């Protein structure tokens, strides 16, 4: 059968930290339910030890979004408010199945858009280098959707092990660690400076896809939110 994440302890204290949405951000499990045995092809215990997540559609989601602890509702903090933000985790993202294009994997996330976006590419030009099969930050420095709102940047090549993220806040800068190496330092915020709805999310958010039957799938051997 499909073994419950929440059978181990590993996940634990994340899963108390958070809400499941899927298939869309409109259908969400509680921490509650999530802590209580939720299971499901888009979310079970892969190879005894993977938060695995899979998700199918264009738009579509099956991501963890960060709550208060202990059954609170959402949180949210902000770029400016002094205290540092972490997200880590440790993701093997596997071969990809034919019509997976782009897949979210990590996001600082507010109200009304998303400040970063972690994800895996499968064909992208970055400042004229074409990259296949890789790991891109994607930060929002304006509201708008042409190039100049985006600073993207190519963070690592896909491996077949796992690789370990963190992504650090802290006083309106933003730092990526990749496999325990800097890729961004200091990236500035400061134009989401005010927001107070900001947030962490982790799972698979499946963009752009070229088959709306092509699932995604993306394996968690940790995850953790934390604040200092």
């Amino acid at each position: 059968f499909l073994t419950a994440v929440s059978s181990i302890d590993t996940f634990l204290p994340v899963l108390n930290e958070a809400k499941l949405q899927w298939p869309t951000s409109a259908l969400a499990a509680s921490s509650e339910e999530l802590l209580g045995g939720y299971v499901g092809s888009q979310f079970y215990l892969q190879d005894g030890k993977y938060m695995q997540f899979q998700i199918a559609g264009s738009s579509n989601r099956c991501e963890l979004r960060q709550m208060i602890p202990d059954g609170g509702s959402e949180i949210g903090w902000a770029v400016d408010d002094g205290t540092t933000h972490t997200a880590t985790s440790s993701i093997v993202v596997p071969e990809q199945v034919d019509g997976v294009e782009e897949v979210t994997i990590m996001q600082i996330h507010s109200g009304e858009a998303p400040q970063l976006r972690i994800s895996w590419i499968r064909s992208k030009s970055l400042d004229g280098v074409a990259y296949e099969d890789f790991i891109m930050s994607t930060v929002r420095i304006g509201t708008g959707d042409s190039s100049d709102n985006f600073v993207k940047t190519h963070l690592a090549d896909r491996t077949a092990g796992a690789m370990s993220f963190q992504i650090d806040v802290k006083d309106s800068k933003l730092t990526i660690t990749v496999n325990g190496n800097v890729v961004v330092n200091g990236q500035d915020l400061s134009f989401w400076d005010g927001t107070d709805s900001c947030y962490f999310k982790a799972g698979a958010y499946n963009n752009n896809p070229t088959s709306e039957s092509a699932t995604a799938r993306i394996k968690f051997a940790a995850l953790a939110w934390v604040d200092h």
